[PDB]
C-alpha cells in the first residue's frame, strides 16, 4: 500500500543509458552522440514529447541485441548511483514496493533491477523487438512505455494500490504527478540540473542522503 516509482536514466543510474549504449556503433560519428543528448534533454525538459524524443533518437541510431549486453557487461554495477542499493533495500525495509518506470529499454534495465532486488515484473520500460540478428526490428508498445510513463501508469495502475511517490530527474517523471498518479514527485538532480523541472517540484534531492531525508 505504499509504492515507489524510479526512473533509471540519470536517475538510479549516472547517465543516460541509451546515449552509452549507442556510443560503441557512433565512435566514427560523434556529431551523431551530442545530437542524441540534446534530443534526449528537449524530451526530459518538456520541450517536445517523449515519443518524438524516443523516435528521433532511434532514426540517428538503432541499438542491437549485443550492444544492450555490452552495455551491461561493461555498465552493471558501477554505473548504479552511489548508495542507491541500500536506499532500495532500505525502502523495501520500511514497507515500499519498489516500481522502475522509464523511457529506457527494458532489456538494459533488467540486469541492474536484479543487482538491486528490484523485481522484474515491476519494470514497464521501452520494449524491443529484434531480428534474428540482432538487428532492431521494432518497438512493441504493448505496454505504453514507448508513448509515456503515463501510458504506462494507466494500463498498469491495476496493480499498484495506495501512495505512489515518483522519483526521476524529468518532466515524464514530473507528469505522473501532474496527472495524479503519483501522489508525490521528487526531483532527483544528483547527475543532472534540469531547471525546468526543478521549478516545477516542491521536492529535490541531489544525493541519496536528502532522497532519504525525504521519504522516511
Ligand atoms: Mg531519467
Amino acid at each position: 500500500m505504499k509504492n515507489i516509482i524510479f526512473d533509471f536514466d540519470s536517475t538510479l543510474i549516472k547517465k543516460e543509458s541509451l546515449e552509452l549504449i549507442l556510443e560503441p556503433i557512433l565512435q566514427k560519428s560523434p556529431a551523431k552522440l551530442k545530437e542524441i543528448e540534446y534530443i534526449t534533454n528537449l524530451g526530459m525538459q518538456g520541450d517536445i514529447s517523449f515519443r518524438d524524443s524516443l523516435q528521433k533518437r532511434l532514426a540517428i541510431a538503432s541499438p542491437t541485441k549485443q550492444s544492450i549486453k555490452e552495455f551491461s557487461n561493461k555498465y552493471c554495477p558501477n554505473l548504479l548511483t552511489d548508495g542507491i542499493k541500500e536506499l532500495v533495500q532500505d525502502l523495501k525495509n520500511k514497507g515500499f514496493e519498489i516500481w522502475i518506470f522509464s523511457g529506457g529499454l527494458s532489456e538494459s534495465i533488467q540486469p541492474f533491477a536484479d543487482y538491486l532486488n528490484i523485481p522484474r515484473e515491476n519494470i514497464f520500460a521501452v520494449e524491443t523487438i529484434w531480428n534474428s540478428d540482432g538487428s532492431f526490428k521494432e518497438l512493441d508498445n504493448s505496454n505504453g512505455a514507448c508513448d509515456s510513463k503515463l501510458s504506462a501508469f494507466d494500463k498498469a495502475k491495476g496493480l499498484i494500490d495506495g501512495e505512489v511517490i515518483a522519483i526521476g530527474d524529468g518532466y515524464t517523471d514530473y507528469q505522473l504527478y501532474e496527472k495524479g498518479y503519483a501522489t508525490k514527485f521528487i526531483a532527483y538532480m544528483e547527475h543532472i540540473e534540469r531547471e525546468k523541472v526543478i521549478n516545477l517540484s516542491k521536492y529535490v534531492a541531489r544525493n541519496v542522503a536528502e532522497l532519504a531525508s525525504l521519504i522516511m
